[PDB]
């Protein structure tokens, strides 16, 4: 069993197999051909594991596919057009009308609009509840629970799941469970590893890298991930990741390691720092002790994340000033790219809404994220320090 | 004077670009980018709000795409444009936008194999009912029609037979019941057939076939009217699908819309010439093609399609093993699922796409033992006749 660094750069791919070419050519094709009507009738049914129009099985995106059922230690990968792509085809299949699906107390945005205005609109039972719970969890299960679904560490305040406690749960009542493994990776943390059934992936993050690209992993057992791609993707969804995008996810998984390395160094540097701010009221990052679930949190990642989320003291106006005044960081939603990010929901994606809206879902008005790049971190102490000026 | 439209071509390769506003750029720059920042947290501010204009992600609007999406409404002669990762993606996109459990899709007596699987595993397994009616029959479509009717949904041509539909006639009866008509426009492009002109609301593509012609990307499209486009792609595809398109792939994309009016010349000249000559071979029992007076939807091709297309359909005498034996003679055309590429293709369902079922399954999808579908391509004329010709004479 090689390692990790390895697997993420060579598993799957044997050079001499392909004509000697060092990295995999791309098989930027819409359609393949059959040297005979036989081969052809073979590959409408299944027998010998290969190729099967792109829209199926294209060898490009089956690399990208082995390669991370490999790091996050599964049976079997899909790759699909966006993260969204990934979580819709998972749930459009493993839910029909009258089955409920247990979500964590907070999730990605849209994530929760396609699950209470998408679905959720067909027929499908929501429930939202605390995942570090474990007895509000247990007793939240009715028969009709099909499906538990949660991202860990969950934005918008890092808040863990116990994988293993939920997935105890699970088993007593063969529900399926599935996280949202974008923030960690396979590299930080493996819910597999700790008994989840499938994890997904916005592989247009930390996966990528280096935010050129909009991509989506599915990861799991073989049976389940089977029916995601000829139900989910085939027929409910056709969310298809292109070739050309699928090697540039190759190219930005073959340094995981080395990112993600950098991503958490820095954070941990800028959450001391902000830990000891007199305009902070109070911080979310895992690699605190002050962290409220720390421990859980080094039991399931091994190292602590590239994210910051903290409350700074004059809210919604102060949030403004922070956010005009960083020229490093950029204004912008999303993470994981090489360069640093930053938002304040308050005065940005949930401006539009109030106060009292803001509070129910637990986005204080203070409340900014940081996503923190690759960059040399005196220099991103320098803007977070003027930029803290400037929020006076 | 200058309030006259544009040619086709023209607008293919002109509409909403002008170098000038990208520095001089004669090809517009690509937007590799899944991500757009903001210079005050204000501006940001209203772009979650109505108010300003501009991109958030990649995965909602991107100036690559729009650019595509744009061009596309122009060709179309619609008002919006939306680009998804395939056919697929818009397809659903569209049918999980506009229907809810309860509504009713009236559809086509025919469809493409996922569209169907869609339908009637996906979206149908849901709470949305489904009804399928002969679309070339309006009195049977009126007849259809109830209350809880709100798409009309439907190929023309359609897969796999051609089957053909009165556009005009369909949104007739959906104007006068209130119901969103919907067309997948693939086989034609809007190069021969302009659903939205006869009175359609959404057209839908795949772009993976003719529009981008060289086989080498996989996208969808849907157009219509502004208000529709944006709850599809506010809905469906932000939402239900996340069918995202690349911006790599929609920039090749409008590379390949940049000959559409030249690759559609030829491959209906081709087509044509085929069709001819295969009308009178001794192996052809039956023939199915639009430019042919014995196409039994003759009269509604010539009024729809400025075109026949590149599709031809076939039955052959012999039985499946012609067919085997005639696909496998092929030595120009390649086996294979798709159409509208630059190479010629050929499928023979019966030992192929549909092999797994018995000759009972098969005559009972209108679907022969010696039917053979053609996508001609665009190679040389006499190259496909010389190929096929040898082919119909292994199959003897
Ligand atoms: N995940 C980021 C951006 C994706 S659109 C966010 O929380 O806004
Ligand atoms: N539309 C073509 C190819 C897509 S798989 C077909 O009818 O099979």
């Amino acid at each position: 069993l090689p390692g990790f660094a390895t697997r993420a750069i060579h598993h799957g791919y044997d050079p001499q197999d392909h004509g000697g070419a060092l990295v995999p050519p791309v098989y930027q094709t819409a359609t393949f051909t059959f040297p005979t009507v036989e081969y052809g009738a073979a590959c409408f049914a299944g027998e010998q594991a290969g190729h099967f129009y792109s829209r199926i099985s294209n060898p490009t995106l089956n690399l990208l596919e082995a390669r991370m059922a490999s790091l996050e230690g599964g049976e079997a990968g899909l790759a699909l057009a966006s993260g969204m792509g990934a979580i819709t085809s998972t749930l459009w299949t493993l839910l029909r009308p009258g089955d409920e699906v247990l979500l964590g107390n907070t999730l990605y945005g849209h994530t929760f609009a396609f699950l209470h205005h998408g679905i959720g609109e067909f027929g499908v039972k929501l429930r939202h509840v605390d995942m570090a719970d474990l007895q509000a969890l247990e007793a939240a299960m009715t028969p009709a629970t099909r499906v538990i679904y949660f991202e860990s560490p969950a934005n918008p305040n890092m808040h863990m799941a116990d994988i293993a406690g939920v997935a105890k749960i699970a088993r007593k009542h063969g529900a399926t469970v599935v996280v949202d493994n974008t923030y960690c990776t396979p590299y930080l943390q493996r819910p597999l590893e700790l008994g989840a059934d499938l994890v997904v992936h916005s592989a247009t993050k930390y996966l990528s890298g280096h935010g050129d690209i909009t991509a989506g992993i599915v990861v799991g057992s073989q049976a389940l991930v089977d029916r995601i791609r000829l139900q989910g993707l085939k027929d409910m969804t056709g969310a298809v990741l292109s070739p050309h995008d699928a090697a540039l996810l190759m190219r930005g998984i073959k340094t995981l390691n080395l990112r993600m390395d950098r991503h958490c160094a820095n954070a941990q540097v800028l959450a001391e720092f902000l830990a000891r701010q007199p305009q902070v009221e109070l911080i979310h990052y895992p690699g605190l002790a002050s962290f409220p679930q720390y421990t859980l949190a080094r039991q399931q990642m091994s190292q602590p994340g590239g994210m910051i989320a903290f409350e700074l003291k004059g809210g919604i106006g102060a949030g403004r000033r922070f956010m005009n005044a960083l020229q490093l960081f950029s204004r912008a939603v999303s993470l994981g790219d090489a360069e640093s990010l930053a938002q304040h929901p308050a005065s940005m994606t949930h401006s539009s809404y109030t106060p009292e809206e803001r509070a129910h879902y637990g986005i204080s008005e203070g409340l900014v994220r940081l996503s923190v790049g690759l960059e040399d971190i005196d220099d991103l102490l320098a803007d977070v320090q003027q930029a803290l000026k400037a929020s006076a």
